């Protein structure tokens, strides 16, 4: 199972590592990835998760966006884990660098508690422009199921941990 984690909270782990290597490692039920809603994985944790199947994550959401239309800012679907993962549950947070609503990043951590343990990068963090404690806050304040959070940057994850409450 998961290791090398730091306990925040009864159901909140966080690790400084990089998701991709995570998941190869773990190859957990659920790995969450930081999506768009056109399911366009094309930088940040998308583009890594994405290359790490070969694109194969990016043939199949063109197929599913194709059948069903974007997703919604907060909602997310399920999809094959390829190699990294038995799923994929590809959750869209508000992009700040778009204007988006920050109150939608609680709807996006939401769909967390549809899976009893996950996986996950912060939502709405890195090049999605959120500010991390405050994602990690929504986090842990929304999320009841089990969520192993991994945080690639190290300096990151050390303010993230000091500053925890």
């Amino acid at each position: 199972s998961f290791s090398g984690y730091l306990k925040l909270t009864d159901n909140v782990y966080i690790k400084n590592a990089d998701i991709v290597e995570e998941a190869k490692k773990v190859k957990p039920t659920v790995v969450v990835n930081a999506a768009n809603v056109y399911l366009k994985h094309g930088g940040g944790v998308a583009g890594a998760l994405n290359k790490a199947t070969n694109n194969a994550m990016q043939v199949e959401s063109d197929d599913y966006i194709a059948t069903n239309g974007p997703l919604k800012v907060g909602g997310s679907c399920v999809l094959s884990g390829h190699n990294l993962a038995k799923h994929c549950l590809h959750v869209v947070g508000p992009n700040v660098n778009k204007g988006e609503d920050i109150q939608l990043l609680k709807s996006a951590y939401e769909n967390f508690n549809q899976h009893e343990v996950l996986l996950a990068p912060l939502l709405s963090a890195g090049i999605f422009g959120a500010d991390p404690i405050h994602s990690l806050r929504v986090c842990v304040d929304t999320v009841r199921t089990n969520v192993y959070l991994a945080v690639f940057d190290k300096n990151l994850y050390d303010k993230l941990v000091s500053s925890f409450l």
